[PDB]
């Protein structure tokens, strides 16, 4: 499970925020895109997998699961593409809660940034640094280090 | 040491590739930008620091060192902005060598991607995964995990 990530797409201000959540730690990366297309999702996953050891991705929907561009990116980067069906129903509620939390943080910083993309990265920062007693950034690094060793 | 990163800006195909190198591991993140401005550099550093524990940045030039936008980003994210002066003369050559390596990798994948930004992210992937023996991705996770404990 050190290699398992979940895709999550949420909306704000008429734009799309694409999130990848590292399931075991809660650590995230995110970007604003105009629209969630296979092309956008493929490029985002390429970025993600060059930065962390992404073994499995639970895709956020069936259009991205089906996407030949998304499949090509996953093949390229050595990612196993899986569906994101919450056979465990606590998974959907946990995502919903992170979307609400992220949008809350975005509102708290929104004033400090001219552009939504900036506020979203501020939100990624605050989320990954938040101590809950460790932070998500601390958990992911410890999970993967344990796994390497 | 686990917190120190170096900025590096190189050029290809009439575009700019902005790189952040984690000094102790050689691990990188990179983006293509039309032009290196304070605004682009600020946004890049914000993203970086939300994803890894960035304590110190050796800026790549004096325009970014001076940039009020870059200083505002560094203040926001808790980054100490330093000059990138190679008091150790082996800095210039190690950076020059990675720029050469990255451009070589970009050439090897260039045909698999319609867009330069895609080839650059493929290059980040290959660079961070390359076993040299450990990879850069493995070293950075071990360095920071050791530091947390
Ligand atoms: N020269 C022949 C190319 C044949 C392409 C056919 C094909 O499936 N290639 C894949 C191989 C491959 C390998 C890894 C990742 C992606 C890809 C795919 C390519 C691709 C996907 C998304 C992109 C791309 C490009 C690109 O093509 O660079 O570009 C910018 C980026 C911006 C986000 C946005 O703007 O949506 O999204
Ligand atoms: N009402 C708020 C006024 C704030 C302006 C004054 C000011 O210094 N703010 C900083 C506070 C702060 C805090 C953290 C990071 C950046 C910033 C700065 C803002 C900023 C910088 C670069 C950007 C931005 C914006 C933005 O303003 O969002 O936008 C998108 C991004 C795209 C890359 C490109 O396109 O170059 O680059």
């Amino acid at each position: 499970s050190p290699g398992i990530w979940q895709l999550d797409c949420t909306h704000l201000e008429g734009k799309v925020i694409l999130v990848a959540v590292h399931v075991a730690s809660g650590y995230i990366e995110a970007e604003v895109i105009p629209a969630e297309t296979g092309q956008e999702t493929a490029y985002f996953l390429l970025k993600l997998a060059g930065r962390w050891p992404v073994k499995t991705v639970h895709t956020d929907n069936g259009s991205n699961f089906t996407s030949t561009t998304v499949k090509a990116a996953c093949w390229w980067a050595g990612i196993k593409q899986e569906d994101g069906i919450p056979y465990n129903p606590q998974s959907q509620g946990v995502i919903e809660s992170m979307n609400k939390e992220l949008k809350k943080i975005i509102g708290q910083v929104r004033d400090q940034a001219e552009h939504l993309k900036t506020a979203v990265q501020m939100a990624v920062f605050i989320h990954n640094h938040k101590r809950k007693g460790y932070s998500a950034g601390e958990r992911i690094v410890d999970i993967i280090a344990t796994d390497i060793q």
